[PDB]
């Protein structure tokens, strides 16, 4: 089964969740596992004026999605919603919306936040897209049940890493009982 | 694989819902199906009162969810919210919570609706809730996309009837794949 | 202006917000303030059984929300929705919809968890049920540090930590943010309505 | 007090619903109201190629929006979201956001859909981010028809429907409802402001 770990950061925070939920589905025998970002959307000058982290995942096009039997989409919190680099990502995927491309193909979500709560609303209404798709949402509940999460306040824990690995292995070995 | 289809109704609309849930999924090569109610709350009196139609199924416990490979929730739009009886019931599954008993399980949801909208809402706030027991949650995309609906301003069309029939065969079939 | 702070609890965690919520909507002049709750549908032999707290509070009819200018829900966590009694209760509001009762009234959320999980979906969808009412929804956003009367979670409503234990009791900078909410509900109803 | 209609639009059916709310948002006596839209985010030359409709409306910035009353925020439904236009524009506030500059203030909003399905979601998602600003949320639950300005879908906000092909209009039945939305938001901004 093709796993995608599909990503936005600005500061590297859910860059370095995606290398653990990478790890976790890796763990996986017959999850074949990659990791791509969305398109940064900022130029370059106000990525560095916000003091951005420059990524440097390869780029996925909206298209390529269709590619993979699970999508573990990772965004941080953006006021409760997806980041707008997300969305307008996820805004471009149309074309296969009408071609029915993602349907029944599993899904998950995993996020990271300030201190200051919004972090179950941006898993929510990430899930909302994701279901005009068809695609079937894994929660990972009492392993917030919506997704791995990550806090900063004013790097990852430990433990927050093993979560995400968690979900990483958990939707991989779900891929694989459904598709090989 | 077993499929429960849990419903509640007060007026019919969900229970002649339910009926084609059941017969979607029955569709499907080793699906077993049961229906079966949450209790009414209202004193009889009540219920009669506000002119319900008596449920006649079989009542559902809480803790027998936890025998069922998928369950699909009826319940109707309530202010957008699912029904008291539903979430009465849902609130005395704390003892499968805590022992993980629903983890991993197909959940779906439909719902009836007059002509005010809050449908949308209904189905996702029932989502909440099945992630909260780590279910994995099937909506339906554009076969809402959340889950088969009823409208009645003011019984179910014949297309709604068959929206709810593709729910059952649909969620049936993901229930055989993933547990034989 | 009327403010009713409304509330479920089963083991006093809101209770005790509910309260907090109307000290501090009681520091508005001109605010008359009442605490009500809805009833429980537990039949009491398990509810004592489950350690149920009983309470002083008197029972709120659903009619009677039609009497207020801001009413200020309280409900734990159940699971990211408001508990079946709170939804019990407001599926008893049909005639209230129905006549327009509480359109353009304030409203306002608070919750309490076990262990955080759900408090935000909680809050969110009760304000679902509370805009087909019509009402004017009031989060708390993230106020100005100088109005709370302690110095120092979500933007939604305030809410509260039981423990996955249920023993934790709610701290004093928890109970600020509650009465902050329930001064800012108060002074809000105040200006609309006298 | 001074309401702005902020929005977004691809084929210009939030553009029309902005005029109504804008229209509606007039009638009040004392409100001044502007419209303005987010900036569009594709290449020009892809957003021509794709059909979208070139816009009189003023393009906003961020630091602008703190020098309303209330802001009637417009998108499309994008799977169940608002637009990456209005996301991207949103996402360029968090130095309002640190201010505390849009505390309190009123905020509503509408959509459009092509077939229906996600309207209720955009609505309610767009509040989450309103809520984290500590706006007051106005829904417009199902006013009293003698409100509306035609006799005759979600108490969220207002919506229209573009059709599959995006070529059906917003119906007159339609723009009414975005006209009350626009009055009743503009009324509260004069009583709450002057
Ligand atoms: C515009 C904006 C809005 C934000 N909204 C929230 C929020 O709602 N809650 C929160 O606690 N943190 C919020 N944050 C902080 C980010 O979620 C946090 O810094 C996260 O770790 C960043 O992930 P990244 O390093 O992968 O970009 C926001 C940040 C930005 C830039
Ligand atoms: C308290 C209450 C609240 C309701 N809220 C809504 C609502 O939010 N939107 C709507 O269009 N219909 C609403 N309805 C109507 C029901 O969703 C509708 O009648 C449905 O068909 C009933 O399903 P049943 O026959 O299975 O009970 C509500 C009904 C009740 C009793
Ligand atoms: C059925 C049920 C479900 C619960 N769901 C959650 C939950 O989703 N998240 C959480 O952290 N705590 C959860 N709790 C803990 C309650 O939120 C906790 O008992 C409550 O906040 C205490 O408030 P009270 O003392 O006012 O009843 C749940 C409790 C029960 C009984
Ligand atoms: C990427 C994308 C996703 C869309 N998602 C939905 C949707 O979830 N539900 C729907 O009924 N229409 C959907 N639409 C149709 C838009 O809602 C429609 O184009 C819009 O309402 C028209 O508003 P505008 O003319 O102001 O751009 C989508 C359109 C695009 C481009």
């Amino acid at each position: 089964a093709k796993v995608l770990v599909l990503y936005y950061s600005m500061y590297g925070h859910i860059e370095t969740m995606a290398r653990a939920v990478a790890e976790g589905a890796s763990k996986v025998d017959g999850a074949e596992v990659v990791v791509k970002r969305v398109p940064e959307t900022m130029p370059p000058q106000l990525f560095e004026k916000a003091g951005g982290k420059t990524q440097t995942a390869p780029v996925a096009t909206p298209q390529e999605l269709a590619d993979y039997d699970a999508i573990i989409f990772g965004t941080p919190t953006r006021f409760g919603n997806m980041s707008g680099q997300m969305r307008t990502f996820l805004d471009q995927t149309g074309g296969l919306w009408a071609s029915g491309a993602l349907y029944g193909k599993l899904a998950s979500v995993f996020s990271s936040t300030g201190t200051g709560g919004g972090q179950e609303q941006t898993i929510t209404s990430t899930w909302t897209t994701l279901a005009h798709h068809g695609m079937v949402i894994v929660p990972i509940g009492y392993a917030t049940p919506y997704g791995a999460t990550t806090i900063a306040g004013g790097q990852p824990s430990q433990e927050e890493l093993s979560i995400a690995r968690y979900q990483g292995e958990y939707v991989a070995g779900l891929a694989v009982k459904l598709n090989g």
